[PDB]
């Protein structure tokens, strides 16, 4: 409801067949430097994973990367369920490519994904 906001889209992977895919919905508050949104975790393996998670957390510019640090769960930060997910995005200063790392919880068990492409759009 302020003015500040802007919504982007990440994809977040190698794109190679079989590898794991991470969608970002996010929205960045360019005034407290908070991020909010929505990630969704797949990779077209037997079985199909589709993991989903609210997720929050904020950005900081340094001198050119912008760090885009996020933790998730299931409804947000004001629920009390126990972070499933938690993202760092290294972008570069234009917010649209960059290398990013994350984790994710599913089958009683942490899987990480370090050090892969990002783009917007």
């Amino acid at each position: 409801l302020r003015v500040g906001l802007f919504p982007v889209r990440y994809l977040v992977g190698t794109g190679l067949p079989g590898a794991p895919q991470l969608v970002l919905d996010l929205m960045v508050d360019t005034v407290d430097h908070s991020v909010v949104g929505r990630a969704a975790v797949s990779q077209a393996v037997s079985p199909p994973l589709n993991f989903h998670a609210d997720v929050w957390g904020s950005y900081v510019f340094r001198l050119a990367i912008v760090q885009i640090s996020l933790q998730g769960n299931q409804g947000g930060p004001q629920s009390n369920s126990m972070i499933t997910f938690y993202g760092e995005l290294l972008l570069k200063g234009d917010g649209k490519t960059g290398v990013a790392s994350y984790r994710y919880y599913s089958n009683g068990s942490w899987h990480e994904v370090e050090n892969v492409p990002v783009k917007a759009d």
